[PDB]
């Protein structure tokens, strides 16, 4: 049971890491609006 | 291979870390957008 939850907290954290890849491509877009401001 | 398994966690943690980082920065420029408001 106690692997279990630790495969259920390790499931958690690769849904994290997705919306951190989310993130990161929310972050590339606000760059490029950045960029197309300053021109 | 538990052990590779678990080093690839930390990896991947390393990297929410630098997008945690980046994140930290655009929330920097944030601020500096509100500052700009303000004035």
């Amino acid at each position: 049971q106690n692997e279990i939850r630790i495969l259920q907290d390790k499931l958690n954290s690769t849904m994290k890491l997705v919306s951190h890849l989310t993130a990161q491509l929310n972050e590339l877009k606000e760059q490029m609006t950045e960029q197309r401001k300053r021109r």
